[PDB]
């Protein structure tokens, strides 16, 4: 006669304004189908009641009566329209019909009726590949998926849940100013790139094939995530940043009421310590701000006070030693950028017609390598590089040609120790040099030094490397390798696998909030302008050189175990657990992380068996099929002819597929993510830019160096201004959401209605427990104190699977989420 149903929801910010004829619900049949067999819809029924009863009842969230009439005639109810007749818009949350349960799980915002093409249909918890679709829902699956593609046209809106791509193009903006313009990024073999998400704004007045600006980058509406705490909303901190607090920032500048720069290491110290004092105006504009009133200590009338980094809360001087420079190439922000060095000395691939004799600097006979020889260090792979030298080399002479911006294309040697640390034994800060050079500046060597000036001048080689690094970590290992690579399978995964797919169940968690800081990103902080230009090295030239970068982005060297053997600092070893030696044993990151890898890799490997049995079964399934083909010709569309791309007709290749996709947004993302703040939190580890070349012998700037060195170091590092900005921003993005869902978390227990599915992630969860006491130890362990640790005695957790909310320097979230 009747089911018992109910709904959850969450109004927008009574309940009663939701009873009446505001919101009506229609089932949809499994089973018995009309004439052109599409699943029978019931009437339309409509809220009946406020339910007080059910106590497990989340925070915003309200429970709703009310009872369908469903008779001999309509079968199983598989799915579900539903109208809301009222002005303003409510989460639905679920839908529960009792009588052998059958469970919607909705997380979808439902606008006014109107305001949609066609009525919004939800699907029940059951999972299936397209053939086992029941006959009745095939349709209504398929006519789901031509709706969330959209037809490519129009300018999208907030409720729109239109999944397709575009090309950065939308970073420029020239209409306000020339100098604003960049280049299209994407979609030409000069600059290959990552597609976005399409936003539809059209062009510019100036330039057709620019994208104009907006004051809200669309993003698909259930990739706008709410939070129900503000403090949790991170992501527009990125927005407020650029638009109100940076601006209040360079007032205080403009104003001349706070020195332009930072004198001496206490200065930044004090950034930390007692604070910063700044006009009442500035900090009465910052501080009211969600977001910015967790960054910052305040007194509410002239202090901040940043947090204390974790790299200084044991020795605020340790981050100068050699022993934690090279120790952060293995346990840092930036953990996986480090080769193996197979011969000496170290080689370029560039041409020396352009840049001149690329031939290496560094003698052997000059390295200390603990009474080594150099065939001894190179045979027992004990030499090891950390190589900007081909990458940057290409951007020198324009950087240098800035103002304010001066680099070399560094090379750093080391070595690794008896003791298993790694030491640096030599910096070569390279130059390019064509005849007709204005610069009468010279690549060199710099070898460590204790004392004197040639401390100095080590230090400042070691900073040179730093901005290198850092530049590199924000743009490619951080931007083009998590944020920029994982879009487009965001977006294929919509267009193409249905809510009901398997493999969208597998893969969607990996995604949340990605879309949303990504197009956030493109507003305010890869923006021309924005904040890492106006922060970094390589100001307007920054996003372009990750474009270079992306041409030799190989999807399957994202696998942690192809990547550790590429670099050279593993080697393939099936004797062992992971089929890896490390070359390099206690190598935090490597080591923590292919136990992460192990473990999804084991969920995956059981979780594909459930929905395929065979390779066949893989090839057959054409959403599948259709959503591979677009990630892949579409998504990443510039690198379309490589032929390293999986085929993905065999289960092999959909769970080693699967498995990176999961590796990249999860631990990959984690481990180069939740580091930015905890190192580099104090600007002099890890500097943004820097602003000149070493001094000639003859010069003020030389006596400097040997009068004060503090003073030569932050002269030469990232200015004052850009420093709290960029702070600021790392700041943010190392910090988790409350309302975050990690690895081994799902959003809600009934995702899917399959046991086995649901009994093979719990073990997951498990495992990933095991994992993190395992690591405890591997902390606790005083033997591995040297590389785990360093003399900043900073534990590495940074793969640890669980966090608290907050800047934890631990915690895997499932998706680029910050
Ligand atoms: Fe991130």
């Amino acid at each position: 006669h009747k089911i018992k149903g109910t709904v959850v929801l969450m109004p927008k910010n009574n309940l009663n304004a939701f009873l009446g004829r505001s919101v009506s619900l229609q089932l949809i049949s499994a089973t018995k189908a009309d004439a052109h067999g599409k699943g029978k819809v019931g009437k339309d029924t409509f809220l009946e009641g406020i339910n007080t009863s059910l106590p497990t009842l989340g925070a915003g969230e309200s429970a709703f009566n009310i009872h369908f009439e469903w008779d001999g005639s309509m079968g199983i109810p598989g799915a579900f329209y539903i109208k809301n007749y009222m002005q303003v818009e409510f989460f639905l949350k679920s839908l529960t019909l009792e009588a052998g349960t059958i469970r919607f799980v909705c997380n979808s915002w439902v606008y006014n009726t109107k305001l949609y093409k066609s009525v919004r249909i939800f699907f029940a918890n059951h999972t299936y590949v397209p053939s086992e679709t029941p006959a009745p829902l095939v349709s209504y699956r398929e006519e789901e998926l031509k709706s969330l593609r959209g037809n490519g046209t129009g300018e999208r809106k907030e409720y729109d849940r239109i999944y397709d791509y575009d090309v950065y193009n939308d970073l420029g903006n020239p209409d306000k100013s020339e100098k604003l313009a960049r280049p299209v990024l994407g979609g030409s073999s000069t600059f290959p790139y990552p597609r976005r998400g399409r936003t539809g704004r059209g062009p510019t007045v100036t330039d057709p094939n620019t994208e104009k600006q907006g004051e809200v980058f669309y993003v698909p509406r259930d990739e706008n995530l709410g939070h129900l705490k503000s403090k949790d909303a991170l992501e527009i901190g990125t927005k407020s940043l650029s638009q109100i607090v940076q601006p209040a920032f360079e007032s205080a500048f403009d104003l001349k009421s706070t020195p332009i720069e930072f004198h001496s290491f206490q200065d930044v110290h004090d950034l930390y310590e007692g604070g910063i004092k700044l006009p009442r105006d500035v900090i009465s504009t910052i501080i009211p701000l969600p977001v910015i009133k967790e960054l910052y200590r305040t007194d509410g009338q002239h202090i901040l006070k940043f947090p204390q980094p974790h790299v200084v809360q044991v020795s605020q001087s340790a981050w100068m030693t050699d022993e934690e420079f090279a120790r952060e190439m293995i346990a840092g922000v930036n953990p996986c950028v480090i080769r193996g060095l197979e011969e000496f000395p170290p080689k370029s691939n560039l041409d020396p017609a352009i840049y001149g004799d690329q031939s290496s600097k560094i003698t052997a006979d000059s390295l200390d390598l603990d009474g080594y020889t150099m065939d001894e260090a190179l045979g027992s792979r004990r030499l090891f590089m950390l190589d900007y030298h081909d990458i940057f080399m290409p951007y020198v002479r324009q950087i240098n040609q800035l103002n304010s911006a001066k680099t070399y294309a560094t090379r750093t040697i080391l070595f690794l120790r008896e003791d298993g640390t790694l030491k640096p034994v030599a910096i070569e800060l390279s130059l390019p040099h064509s005849a007709g050079d204005l610069s009468a500046a010279v690549s060199q060597v710099v070898l460590p030094a204790k004392e004197g000036v040639e401390s100095t001048i080590w230090l400042l080689a070691k900073a040179y490397v730093i901005v290198n690094d850092s530049c590199y970590h924000q743009l490619m290992s951080h931007w083009l390798n998590t944020h920029a690579a994982m879009e487009p399978f965001v977006i294929a995964t919509h267009r193409h696998l249905s809510v009901l797919h398997p493999i969208y169940k597998l893969l969607t968690p990996h995604y949340r909030n990605n879309m949303n800081i990504n197009a956030l990103a493109r507003q305010s902080l890869i923006n021309a302008n924005g904040i890492i230009e106006t922060t970094f090295l390589p100001s307007k030239y920054s996003v372009e050189m990750s474009s270079a970068v992306y041409k030799n982005w190989v999807f399957t060297d994202q696998a942690l175990p192809a990547d550790l053997i590429k670099r050279g600092v593993a080697i393939k070893d099936p004797s062992t657990p992971h089929g890896v030696r490390l070359l390099i044993e206690d190598y935090p990151y490597a080591a923590d992380g292919l136990e992460i890898w192990a473990a999804i890799k084991t969920w995956v490997q059981e979780y594909v068996p459930l929905y395929y049995a065979r390779d066949d079964d893989v090839k057959n399934d054409s959403e599948l099929q259709h959503w591979w083909k677009e990630a892949v010709e579409k998504g990443h569309g510039d690198l379309k002819d490589k032929p390293w791309w999986p085929k993905l007709q065999t289960l092999e290749d959909l769970v080693e597929v699967c498995l990176i996709i999961i590796w990249i947004a999860s631990a990959l993302h984690a481990a180069v993510g939740f580091g930015q703040y905890p190192y580099g939190g104090l600007i002099m580890n890890r500097p943004t830019a820097s602003r000149r070349l070493l001094p000639e012998k003859g010069t003020p700037e030389y006596e400097e160096m040997i009068n004060n060195h503090e003073k030569a170091y932050l002269r030469t590092i990232t200015s004052k201004l850009p420093t709290l900005i960029s702070l600021s921003v790392i700041e943010i993005l190392s910090t988790h959401a409350s309302d975050e869902v990690y690895l081994g978390q799902r959003d809600n227990p009934h995702w899917t209605s399959d046991s086995k599915a649901l009994q093979a992630f719990q073990k997951f969860g498990n495992k990933l427990k095991e994992i993190e006491e395992k690591l405890v130890r591997r902390n606790n362990d005083p033997s591995l104190q040297g590389n785990r640790l360093g003399p900043v005695q900073l534990p590495y957790t940074l793969l640890y699977p669980s966090s608290e909310e907050g800047l934890t320097f631990r915690g895997i979230p499932n998706s680029i989420s910050i």
